[PDB]
DNA sequence: CAGCTCTGTACGTGAGCGATGGACAGCT
DNA sequence: AGCTGTCCATCGCTCAGTACAGAGCTG
């Protein structure tokens, strides 16, 4: 990566985007390479978030991973990670460390009190839900949750991820969708909030 | 059996790499 | 004209979770 190694890359983390009143706080997986070079979220040139982000309307214009720590401000929106130790993939992690962070994510949440949290793959809330609902069903969906993060009233809202690894959804365009339904129940939360 | 859970296989786009070679201008 | 190197267009190529079948487990 113009010159850093991998191995340098392997060691180095993401800072959080975190403040309290957020909206939305965007849950991804673990940083990879580029996001751990770069010290943003989802810079990935094929990753989708940025474009979804702008395609739904949750961004009034196009931005990009240099952009991030201007969400929670201006967009009512922050970040952070299920796992944070960088690896070259999300099947590069062990189930404990996947379970120390689910414990470590519920306690961040519990502070911040985002009206939602928004699981950046369906992977993640499958480890979530069993670890803090101590529910796993068989068909989980995507889209809004049956469970608030316990002892909030935040939400639990999964998006297929952005990485554009996954071939079932093979286009930013096929998951706006779910970013379109995630500015709907933010717009509704509020309403409801705004009229008592 | 019937539901799990656990493991390994299989899958679509598009951005951007290095490699290649065509267009072109400088120089003789 | 003939030679040469640069620029750049273009190529083939790689690669950034999910769904599901089947094996194993257990009530």
């Amino acid at each position: 990566f113009n010159g850093v190694s991998e191995a340098e890359l392997l060691t180095k983390t993401l800072p959080d985007i975190l403040t309290f009143n957020l909206d939305i706080v965007i849950i991804g997986i673990n940083p990879g390479l580029m996001a751990a070079y770069k010290g943003h979220h989802y810079p990935g040139p094929g990753n989708h978030f940025w474009k979804c982000l702008f395609m739904s309307g949750l961004s009034e214009v196009q931005l990009n991973h240099m952009d991030d720590h201007t969400l929670p401000g201006k967009y009512g929106i922050g970040f952070t990670n299920m796992v944070e130790r960088t690896t070259p993939g999300s099947k590069d992690l062990s189930s404990k460390e996947f379970r120390e962070g689910g414990r470590i994510l519920v306690q961040k949440l519990q502070k911040y009190q985002p009206r939602i949290a928004v699981f950046n793959g369906k992977c993640i809330y499958e480890i979530f839900s069993k670890e803090v609902f101590g529910v796993k069903v068989k068909n989980l969906e995507f889209g809004l949750q049956p469970h608030k993060i316990p002892d909030t009233e935040t939400l639990c809202y999964v998006m297929p991820s952005s990485s554009a690894r996954c071939a079932q959804f093979p286009r930013a365009q096929d998951k706006v969708h779910y970013y379109i339904k995630l500015k709907d129940l933010r717009d509704q939360l509020k309403g409801i909030e705004r009229n008592m």
